[PDB]
């Protein structure tokens, strides 16, 4: 996960 929008096409929670 990286749940955070600074991780962008990352963003997961």
């Amino acid at each position: 996960i990286c749940c955070n929008p600074a991780c962008g096409p990352k963003y997961s929670c």
